[PDB]
């Protein structure tokens, strides 16, 4: 409910699992906002157009008191069934979304967006311990995949991400003329986006059971997450400190369960749970401390402290174009009537 929290919730969509979550974490990416609103959709279809649906969903809500609906937005891309949902992850829909977004704001003043808030970059090297070959690759990354099996926390996560692999025995490299070789791989990251989408590996392929095994151990995340030691090169001016915006949380069966998102939509530490249609105001530790389980959270969203005012910038009513609000009001204006 509108007046409790100043927040509005999302039609209970049962088929649609993880997207309500997404999608109020995407829309407390106030900078992401207003840049989807100066998206030129003039010409775009109503139906078939997933940056118009991402408008409508936005604009309604910022501006309804009643919950939202979704059921424009899933024919756009077309993820209508639940088997849709379920082979894919959370990141996976993210993709498909702001792809559709990082494209339509091509040539325009809000070009860029996309990868100046989410594209981080890492080097994956390969290097041969008794023969002279390095092979270096640099990747774009506008996300991060952490294991947790095993892993206390974050910290150990990040230690896990960047420790280096040994191949060697039978898991030798190939390394062309020279042959088999023993060498060491490892991955080490160059820069860290300002906002930083993390996520937890609560599904691993075990080898030895031969199955597809859920995690449900507990798992501890800060509400302040420094990462300085795990870039190669650390910026005096710039530290790489991040505060905790957002946090996804699965609960019950898998295949169908219960999702909810808990979210610090100001940066400013008072929360709030976004349990679909019901949005309501909770404690730091119902977010936070309750989630670490041992009930699960899947998902989490940091801000880099240095970069939180511009990123969650003041929206009003204003910094929706006029052309745009004509036209999602003459679309509510028809389907009243
Ligand atoms: N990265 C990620 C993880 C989940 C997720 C997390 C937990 Cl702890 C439990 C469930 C989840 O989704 C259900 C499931 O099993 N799915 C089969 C694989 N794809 C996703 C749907 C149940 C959902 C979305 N994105």
């Amino acid at each position: 409910s509108k007046k409790h929290t100043g927040y509005v919730g999302l039609k209970n969509q049962g088929a649609t699992c993880y997207m309500n979550s997404l999608l109020q974490t995407l829309f407390f990416t106030n900078q992401l906002r207003k840049a989807v609103y100066m998206m030129p959709t003039e010409g775009d279809d109503s139906s078939k157009s997933v940056p118009l649906a991402l408008q409508r969903v936005f604009y309604e809500l910022q501006h309804s008191d009643k919950p939202v609906g979704t059921k424009k937005l899933t024919k756009s891309f077309g993820w209508e069934t639940l088997d849709s949902f379920m082979q894919h992850d959370v990141q996976e829909l993210c993709r498909v979304l702001l792809d559709n977004v990082e494209n339509k704001m091509k040539g325009t003043c809000v070009e860029g967006t996309i990868p100046k808030l989410f594209r981080g970059k890492m080097v994956s090297y390969i290097q041969c311990k008794e023969v002279d070959y390095r092979s270096d690759r640099r990747e774009d990354y506008y996300d991060i995949q952490l294991s947790i099996k095993g892993k206390k926390n974050i910290f150990e996560s990040f230690v896990d991400y960047v420790a280096v692999e040994q191949l060697d025995g039978d898991n030798k490299y190939d390394a062309g003329e020279h042959g088999l070789q023993e060498a060491e791989k490892g991955v080490k990251f160059l820069t860290l986006p300002p906002v930083l989408h993390l996520q937890l590996m609560r599904f691993m392929y075990d080898p030895q059971t031969d199955q597809n095994i859920k995690i449900n151990d507990r798992f501890e995340f800060p509400e302040q997450l420094p990462l300085d030691e795990f870039l190669q090169k650390t910026d005096p001016k710039d530290p790489a400190n991040y505060i905790l915006h957002a946090v996804l949380v699965h609960s019950g069966d898998n295949h169908g369960g219960h999702y909810v998102v808990y979210l610090n939509p100001k940066g400013d530490g008072k929360w709030c749970k976004f349990d679909d249609d019901v949005v309501s105001r909770c404690t730091k530790e119902e977010a936070i401390e309750h989630n670490y389980g041992g009930t699960n959270a899947y998902m989490l969203v940091y801000i880099r402290e240095s970069k939180l005012s511009e990123v969650l910038q003041a929206v009003t009513d204003h910094d929706i174009p006029q052309q745009l609000v004509e036209r999602l009001q003459e679309e509510k204006r028809i389907e009243a009537q």
